[PDB]
């Protein structure tokens, strides 16, 4: 059934992409082709002579703290409506899971067209974006800062912005590992980069932004300390004559709004991305917790191999082959969201999506690290 | 030297100032109702410019829940001045006065809704609670599995005494929730809204909600389930209005998990800073305040520029909260704003360190963060 | 289960009307609802415990199907409080309303649906459209002048002659309400103004009901008996040209007025409006005149009104009921019979739509006998 698409069928694949996501790309068409050859694994199902459905699996890595996890990005999932009754996407999604397990992808992330559809197959919401809007009046400067701000574009890409990013990302779970090639091909789009440097010319924070029709849209705001935060804010304030509206995309852990003269500004939390644990035993081999014991009875209706019972005790992870009626029963969706830090054991317990004794939940709540998830990227 | 406690004959004049300052006209019937309110449950302070009331402030005696513990709370409300008088900063005088009164009377904490955050920040208040407002459409109203209980409806004239305990058990989960007697429910909460209680299999109350429906839109102003069954219970009740509504709007705490359970959880969801709180007397406040003992000593050097009795150094060690007389350079330096918002649970010692509004060693602050309870602030009332 | 509500519960019923339909009735105007319900409504309900859970009003009516007046049961104000929706009490009430209508001799039933799909399940079908069109100032172009005159009237000046005008119009259609003087005053007038066109001889020829507010004339009924009246009424609308920026008119699908404009391409929508149901087929057919200008046998299904699961013999200018089984003939349900007999959807259409089965012979014959009268209702309840 499921075949790995070769170079010939790529135009056909993109014709389905163009149809499902209602856009028309002609010269930029060869970029897509290339991106696919160079960094995607494109999977399809044929009906007769025609490509009926596709899925892309992009090899990635993510940060869960300092630890890098091989992560399989699911993207461009699509089917022509006439073949929807066949349910080809299900077959493809199952196949990608098997491929991932086989290649050593412990974890998967995707951007849902609908959440309920991927929820069905084990993916779960795992990260938000905070979008906040301010106006001209909000642009009050903080105390003068000693360092300097400098501006760059795709062409002037400074290698040092990559370190800044890494330092930031390691504070979270689910941030994408950005190589130079990623930065240039995916991050800049139509944006302008600005880096704040401290008193002795050390890079300390960065932002990605654009200005059009009197609106500054700030896509990434990354300060490593308050000085950097202050330095960058002041830089923004220096645009006050040009801008009527400011829009910023940040993490929930970003405390900038609090410092404003009038902190009651428009601020929306949008669930953004979904994640999934692919190979549990292999995932927990890498995952560091916080240190009576914890037994997890994990269920997974789409990936057979995650139907396991796990023992988290004494700085160790072990698989209980023939378990007993004791410990926490949970879903792969629940496990995935919990281990990303998106929902807490207690929360999903209140919601009745995981089960256990009062004591047992308290123990679980205690081992999962408190680190919050975030992803600044798109695919 | 300027502030007087307004007597009954001036209450009417105060309301002409209220109406001017908050751009509304009281209905003639309500006027006497607003006077009674003020006579009974408000202490109204003003400053005169000759013959006329120039500025005013209401101190409302309240109590709040911080966990299971009830703190005497000074509700600051109706702070107003006429524009022709605004140059003289009468409001600053009134507010400084209310603080002196609150200390005299044994209030430990104070809360207000600000016309401007910046203004009250200067005199010691900080933000302490947010509201989360969310908007759904008809297509979001998908039933959850059926529960074996039932929902009943109520109005002001049918006020059921179980709602009071439903509220209380919810409030006790948070910091800053208002303590509500019958009078308060009847006079301040129902407004134009409808009450609906969920009852379990045994006809036992398990959760409530307050809402109204106008022009195809349900505004749910309070949603309070005690457990998941009552959450589904009330949710399915909302859903049973599917034919009636295009739009739905709920005001909840950032702790309400309902959103996560929706078919398409990416709905419009906005966190607005709502309310401000201030510790009035630290020493008295901390005597009532349960901390989280589980790993080194924590000293706090507290600065309060407008209440000098809070300019103290605090020792948090053993199980005691002691006070240190000797001037010592060791420990955390923070101000009363910082301390208030921390103890409300609104911002963490860690967050305020990163922002450099408090200061100490990594270790000192790690242990500060450790002792302050994980409880979340919330307030559902308005005054 | 179902009780006929007494005077004493009418206040409680209105609280359910205020809830389900989202409105607050006035202090004084509350009593006029109570009165109306006493006087001309049969208000039915089910109780859960001590509380009213669900309600249905049956309003005794009569309608025009051509010149023939049929007794009509108007279903109005159907509602349930949401915490009882699981109990399906509205179903119980609709079933009960059907039995009553049967026993009392109502042959047909009409209602305005909050949701069509709901009433279809129980046998009601769409049976009438409204046509709404909007014009602007530049559309109010005078026609040639006519010899007749127009007079304005209100609730208190109610002229008897409008009643005959309405009747003459009503008789051309199927589904129009029979309007007594009382209905006119208490339901038709509202806040509207009656204008009447009189001809050369000072004989009433047509009427309109309209209101003008914030530069919009809304015409809710436009009823010219002949073209002189059409023109006369239209000229009267045009004299308001310095007063209006927008003109809204509700008319029957068959009102040709728009064809006559300078620019007939104005905003114009057909809206499905009302629903009807044949309550008792056997008794309805005894009054229903057909077209005999060849054998027509109908197997009728009605999953909600049991007494309607019959096969009708219609032929030899006659009406009989075949107790004997035979598969030959037209199979249709009550929604299909109902919509066909009002003249809303032809047999030919419903065949193409696979909603009725049979041979070409029988269908073309069926299409032949059902008269070509178009349905319409200018009223609301
Ligand atoms: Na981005
Ligand atoms: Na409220
Ligand atoms: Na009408």
């Amino acid at each position: 059934n499921v075949i790995r698409l070769k170079e010939d069928k790529f135009r056909e694949a993109l014709r389905l992409s163009e149809y499902a996501f209602q856009y028309k790309v002609e010269d930029r068409l060869q970029q897509q082709i290339t991106k696919m050859k160079e960094s995607h694994e494109v999977y399809g199902i044929m009906e007769g002579e025609n490509l009926a459905a596709k899925l892309h699996l992009i090899p990635f890595h993510i940060y869960i703290g300092k630890e890098k996890f091989k992560m399989g990005g699911v993207a461009g999932v699509a089917t022509y409506p006439e073949y929807r009754r066949s349910g080809y996407v299900k077959e493809l999604l199952q196949h990608s899971l098997q491929t991932m397990k086989k290649d050593g992808y412990t974890v998967s992330m995707l951007h849902p067209f609908a959440v309920s559809f991927y929820r069905k197959y084990g993916w779960e919401l795992c990260a938000n974006l905070l979008v906040c809007h301010m106006t001209k009046s909000d642009l009050v400067m903080k105390k003068q800062v000693n360092g300097t701000v400098k501006r760059f574009n795709k062409e002037s890409h400074p290698e040092e912005v990559e370190k800044l990013y890494e330092t930031f990302a390691e504070l979270f779970s689910g941030m994408l590992v950005r190589n130079e090639k990623w930065w240039l091909q995916a991050v800049y789009d139509d944006l302008t980069l600005a880096i704040y440097y401290d008193e002795n010319q050390t890079a300390a924070g960065y932002m990605l932004y654009k200005i059009e029709n009197y609106k500054m849209t700030v896509e990434e705001f990354v300060p490593l300390h308050n000085e950097a935060r202050n330095g960058l804010w002041n830089f923004i304030c220096q645009h006050d004559s040009m801008i009527k509206d400011l829009e910023m995309t940040v993490s929930e852990n970003e405390p900038l709004l609090y410092t404003l003269q009038e902190p009651r500004v428009k601020t929306e939390i949008k669930p953004y991305f979904m994640g999934r644990i692919v190979d549990v035993e292999q995932f927990l081999k890498q995952y560091e917790l916080n240190w009576q014991e914890v037994i997890l009875h994990i269920t997974d209706s789409f990936a057979q191999w995650n139907n396991i019972t796990v023992r988290i005790a004494n700085h160790e992870i072990t698989i209980i082959e023939e378990p007993i009626d004791k410990g926490i029963k949970l879903d792969i969706n629940a496990l995935s969201t919990i281990l990303f830090g998106y929902r807490r054991p207690l929360e999903l317990n209140e919601l009745e999506l995981i089960s256990g004794s009062e004591e047992e939940i308290r123990a679980f709540e205690s081992v999962v690290p408190v680190r919050k998830p975030f992803i600044y990227d798109f695919f």
